[PDB]
């Protein structure tokens, strides 16, 4: 079952990259796409990522789309230039210059060349399972166009699953492009409605562990994005590996989401800065290793993927221990946790793991952004250049509408906190 | 380190269980005598969940036998398997004269019999190094497999407060009349402590495991052992994920907590394949039976908006992950199972090779339509006490010498239970 990845933006483009270089080494794939001589055979499957042209040559299920030249150029310039399929780089001249709702406009000037591209990538897939949309909530393109993308394929896809690696900004983000709440929470608003899984990836956190574990001063993207890919390579590995049966992406959602409207997942890793399974799944519950900033919150759903060689007869004893013990779990259900099994890489220069979770505390983040935009929208202030766009050029209906949409999204976290959240 | 303790209790539960550890017994390569195969590789099974090692190296089921009447279990120890179970675990008091099939005679023994049980029980439970908890084998229409079964759920929940119980529950034939005319009162005394004081219940109904022997095997009136071959096949295969590595989210915990998401509605069926040339059967052909009503052992009626919460199906044979990966998606999208419309449709695929020592399947779900049984039963029962019929041997008893209070507290239990499964199957299960 084929995935389509969709990078949008500095962001998505710049996540996206890091993300099939880190692909290319597990899968033993050249930076020009060619197996390599040592990996002529394997445990791995390349089928739902990379496309097979040749028996020796593999191209990314990948679409690239920005309204600047900038990353798509870098990208081309780069060791890893022949890797992506030229028809799948899409690149508009006209950028969304901080602003979501021209993103989003430029979005619908552009429909049909995006998806001929998206379209003829679908039609050419056996069997697509579904959509992995990397992008920032908070800049121009990845929000604006992101969010005309997830509503558009909605509703051209109707039965794929879209699943998102949405990245929140910082602070020093945040401060410096004043609109980013706005931005931010008319993201927000499609990632609650036309999403079905969303990962979140939080710049404030991220930065955290480059400089408190990896102790590196003042972090750049690159730095911040060998975590990200790390993340992201991590959370495929179930799809990237056959065997199993019950965590491909429709397996993942299910047991992850059982609730289908809080559907927003947070990360830990480990190791950041003689161990055992029980180690391992003890520090992911750590929250210095947690990857997003956030009594009462509880845990709805939680999936080790475990990578190294382990003694599994200690996996029940590892489980049961969180089960009795650091991790509070919703009191309308069983305490949730599972375990996916695996080993690293051979092509790669030790035991690590991802926790992928379903935690009510995901909404503080929520509870932010709502603030920072009711700071900004009760003054109407920074409206100007979202008034010159179409959506905004009668009212501010969409926002207030936004705003309401994600307010209904916290106030279920809070209600998933509680026995009574089934009356029964 | 996980082990499980079996609790066979009265005519059924002793007769079913034994059939388990048969059957166990083959599988893992252990005699009658409890003596493993000469050439046994090491670390193939997890014989260590059901079964511990003597002084002597031979193979002991972790299991105790209870009973208010010497029949079935005299059967047992003059059988090839007599030295296969440890002596300490049978318990038979014959003090009461049996439990004569009523519910409160055999609940009413147990408070008796209490501390030379629990003596059993602790013993096993204490000898464990990581005990994941209880399998009770009982039906719920006689007297000692439903009242001191009723008991022993009761004390279980607060002796042993944090392990799991489990219960294979042989549920009446509801297709014929029975000598017992307390059927229903027995039934619904013991559905009450199914509902309130078990984590899961698998529910055997005979109605079902009858009419395939009647309708599919050709035999009219079958023997219990004709129905037990059935039911053992079921039994063995439910417990596959916990006595063989490998499955880490199917250990009982983790079983549990797939098929159960709702802690209340935690009554699963079973069904399996095949129960009874040209071209081998495929894990399609194996997937797809399991959704067919006819070879699910309950009988809950045919025609509405009835769904399943959650489906594990596992796989027996010689087949590839990737096969019964696309055999689990050409399922789903024929849209066969009708699901849940307040969460996602849950569905889980385990697969297993069949003992050294043919493709078949089992299936394990939690399906709203089981609510049928227990309006059923409640039914029968509110029949009965409006004629006030066959109350006299529950007077004659201490729990129902005043009043029929137990009876009415049961009655609105299950009723509650009943109209949670019915609240299931709509969107609005959940408010947002
Ligand atoms: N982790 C990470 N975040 C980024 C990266 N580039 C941009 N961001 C975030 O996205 C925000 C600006 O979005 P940007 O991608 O430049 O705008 P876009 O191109 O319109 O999507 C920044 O304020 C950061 O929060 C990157 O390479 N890595
Ligand atoms: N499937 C099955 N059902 C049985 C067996 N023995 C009795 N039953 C059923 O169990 C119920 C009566 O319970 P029984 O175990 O005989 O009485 P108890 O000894 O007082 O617990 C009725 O529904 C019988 O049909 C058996 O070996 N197998």
């Amino acid at each position: 079952r084929e995935i389509i990845t969709l990078q949008l933006g500095q962001c998505g483009n710049q996540i996206g990259f890091e993300f099939w270089k880190q692909l290319c080494a597990e899968h033993g794939i050249s930076p020009e796409a060619i197996v390599e001589e040592f990996a002529t055979e394997g445990t791995d499957r390349k089928d739902v990522f990379f496309y097979q042209a040749d028996d020796e040559h593999y191209i990314p299920r990948a679409v690239l789309l920005d309204l600047e030249p900038r990353v798509i150029h870098s990208i081309l310039n780069s060791p890893y230039a022949k890797l992506y399929n030229p028809e799948n780089i899409y690149l508009s001249e006209h950028g969304a210059g901080n602003n979501w709702a021209s993103g989003f406009s430029q979005g619908e000037k552009i429909h049909e060349d995006i998806f001929d591209i998206i379209d003829r990538e679908a039609d050419g897939s056996d069997s697509l399972e579904g959509f992995v949309l990397c992008h920032s909530i908070a800049g121009g393109t990845g929000s604006g166009l992101g969010s005309y993308l997830l509503e558009r394929l909605n509703d051209r896809y109707p039965k794929k699953l879209v699943q998102t690696y949405s990245v929140f900004p910082n602070q020093d983000e945040m401060s410096d492009v004043v609109v980013q709440p706005y931005n931010s929470l008319l993201t927000l608003k499609r990632l609650t409605q036309n999403a079905d899984c969303l990962v979140v990836l939080d710049n404030t956190a991220l930065n955290r562990i480059a400089t408190d574990r990896l102790h590196i001063q003042n972090p750049s993207f690159s730095q911040i994005n060998q975590l990200v890919s790390t993340i992201m390579s991590a959370s495929t590995t179930t799809l990237r590996y056959p065997g199993y049966m019950n965590n491909d992406l429709i397996g993942l959602i299910a047991s992850l989401i059982p609730t289908p409207r809080l559907h927003f997942l947070m990360t830990g890793y480990t190791p950041l800065t003689k161990t055992t399974v029980l180690d391992v799944m003890r520090r992911l519950l750590q929250p210095k290793n947690v990857m997003v900033s956030t009594t009462n919150h509880c845990y709805i759903a939680i999936l080790n993927i475990i990578q190294g060689e382990v003694d599994p007869t200690q996996v029940h004893k590892s489980l049961q221990r969180i089960r009795e013990r650091l991790a509070n779990f919703i009191p309308w259900g069983p305490a949730s946790i599972q375990v996916a099994l695996s080993r690293k890489s051979p092509y790669l220069p030790r035991v690590s793991g991802l926790m992928m979770a379903n935690h009510t505390s995901i909404s503080s983040l929520f509870e932010r952004t709502c603030r920072q935009y009711d700071k900004l929208r009760k003054r109407e202030a920074f409206l100007e250049q979202f008034r010159k766009e179409d959506m905004f050029k009668d009212n501010f209906d969409e926002m207030d509408t936004s705003r309401e949409i994600v307010q209904q999204l916290i106030d279920e976290y809070h209600a998933a906190t509680r026995p009574d959240y089934i009356s029964w």
